[PDB]
């Protein structure tokens, strides 16, 4: 549940390959030498270290099925190693790319439902995820999601990829955000944008340069689905309430769980069918 300075990671873990590409940085597939357990590993090279300690303490102290598990954190030579539960389905954005299509509404409903439960969990503990997007929603073969990353990939990219298309309007110009009573609501806006991304492959304003996107998010009316006819009234209403520019009136994850779009979702079937198809 923390970082081990007294251990060399190469005693525990063998590197067997690379996952994705893909800016944000190098992600390694690792295999435990004792157990055979698989991990995704990021290997990042005390003032550039306590940046990551908050994220590792989070991933350690979160016991929830829809959040990724920390399998090990090591500090050896100059590098910080973070070993995370391997999610064999990979990221949702990578799946949409493979199949050259967006998710169906039923599939989106499962992801949404599971993301809301995870965020309700995190927000009850005053943890804010800070980087929700399809790229940080990873999948199991059983058709569940795992919320990943928690900001780490963008902090590491800080040493047009990483443009914050998913960022809430109230914080789009901020490097660091104030502690306020509606700070966690920034995740809910990002959830909304992630749903549009899953519906359309790309988030709103994907065509624009990074600077222009900040301004566009700040100024524009909340984004809506490009082709409303394809989508239920529940989906559109859900987006409309989640994508509220005012963070005080924007609903919590608990409130959105009571919305018709997701309140009856009890099976992950649609997601299992999706992952089955991308394996084949
Ligand atoms: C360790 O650190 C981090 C790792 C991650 N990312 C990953 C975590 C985590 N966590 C877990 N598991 C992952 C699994 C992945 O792909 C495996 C499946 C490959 N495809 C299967 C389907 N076939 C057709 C094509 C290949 C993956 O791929 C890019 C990234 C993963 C992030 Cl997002 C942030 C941080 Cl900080
Ligand atoms: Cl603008």
């Amino acid at each position: 549940e923390h970082v081990r300075r007294d251990l060399d990671p190469n005693e525990v873990w063998e590197i067997v390959g690379e996952l994705g590409d893909g800016a944000f940085g190098k992600v390694y597939k690792a295999k435990n030498k004792e157990t055979g357990a698989l991990a995704a590993a990021k290997v990042i090279e005390e003032e550039e270290l306590e940046d990551y300690i908050v994220e590792i303490e989070i991933l350690a102290t979160c016991d929830h099925p829809y959040i990724v598990k920390l399998l090990g954190a090591y500090y050896h030579d100059g590098k910080l190693w973070i070993m995370i539960e391997f999610c064999p389905g990979g990221a949702v954005d990578a799946i949409m790319l493979e199949l050259d299509r967006g998710l169906t509404e039923p599939q989106i409903q499962v992801v949404c439902r599971q993301m809301l439960e995870a965020l309700n969990f995190l927000h009850s503990k005053r943890i804010i995820h800070r980087d929700l997007k399809a790229g940080n929603v990873l999948m199991t073969l059983e058709g569940d999601i795992r919320l990943a990353d928690f900001g780490v990939s963008a902090k590491n990219l800080k040493t047009f990829i990483g443009t914050p298309y998913w960022m809430a309007p109230e914080v789009v110009m901020c490097e660091t955000m104030k502690d306020t009573p509606y700070d966690y609501k920034a995740d809910i806006w990002s959830l909304g944008i992630t749903l549009i991304e899953m519906a359309q492959i790309e988030p709103p304003h994907h065509e624009l340069n990074p600077m222009r996107v900040l301004l566009k998010i700040a100024k524009s009316d909340p984004p809506t689905l490009l082709t409303p006819s394809k989508w239920s009234v529940e989906f559109r209403d859900f987006l409309k309430i989640a994508l509220d520019k005012n963070p005080e009136t924007r609903p919590s994850a608990a409130q959105l769980l009571e919305h018709p779009f997701v309140s009856s979702i009890t099976s992950n079937k649609a997601l299992r069918e999706l992952v089955a198809e991308a394996k084949a």
